[PDB]
RNA sequence: UUUGGAGAGUUUGAUCCUGGCUCAGGACGAACGCUGGCGGCGUGCUUAACACAUGCAAGUCGAACGGAAAGGCCCUUUCGGGGG
């Protein structure tokens, strides 16, 4: 199972001596709802064709996300061509607060409680690319403790670890009610 | 030692960017239109500090005083009234 999107359809036109040889584009985002996120800019004369290209290309170019239960670690600035985005964690029960593009991205990714803001380059393309850049700038605290040699306790505060423990508890609960 | 930000359209054969314009939300001591069962609590000259009829809006003390017009009591009487 995969979640899939269609969040942009423009009607493009190369121009040639006869006239306008139109074509169709699409922007497609895929996400398992758990951390996998993929992106694709498909195009064709046919809208289903472009959509299917976007689907398969997203299924190619996944990217895993440093999540915590249902929310990100830290706020971040993501730069693309000109897409600026200021993501920032929420407190649970808040909602997937964003516009159209980033909302699609994060809802497909699996986020449920997060903030966001577009500050430049309103175009969905660059907006998505900037959001992705931000998600790449993210870091897991485990990998932070790894790269700087210290342990998680000196590396993180206590509230994040509260969240870790409680979310692991809910997850083990869900899985042990499911199978066991 | 913790809490809370959403965008869409628009220049172009088509694109991206800068950049402006417009829209959705909320607030009123409000007014206009259509409609108009009730109750509770609140609220009403933002303009001409323009003019003003009319009536009430700061009086009180006889345990401060001299006194005695109406009130009251008695002396009375013609009941005219007259004295305390």
């Amino acid at each position: 199972n995969y979640i899939e999107r269609v969040v942009s359809i423009n009607r493009v036109s190369k121009v040639v001596k006869g006239g306008r040889r139109f074509s169709f584009t699409a922007l497609v985002i895929v996400g398992d709802g758990k951390g996998m996120v993929g992106v694709g800019y498909g195009k064709a004369k046919e809208v289903p064709a472009a959509i299917a290209k976007g689907v398969e290309e997203a299924r190619k170019n996944f990217f895993r996300v440093p999540l915590i239960g249902s929310t990100i670690t830290h706020p971040v600035q993501g730069e693309a061509a000109a897409g600026v985005v200021m993501l920032r964690p929420a407190s649970p029960g808040t909602g997937v607060i964003a516009g159209g593009a980033a909302r699609a991205v994060l809802e497909c990714a699996g986020v449920h409680d997060i903030l966001a803001k577009s500050l430049g380059s309103d175009n969905a393309i660059n907006v998505v690319h900037a959001t992705v850049a931000a998600l790449k700038l993210l870091q897991r605290p485990e990998e932070v403790a790894a790269r700087r040699g210290l342990p998680i306790e000196d590396v993180a505060p206590a509230g994040m670890l509260k969240a870790r423990r409680e979310s692991e508890a809910l997850a083990a609960a869900a899985a042990r009610e499911g199978s066991a």
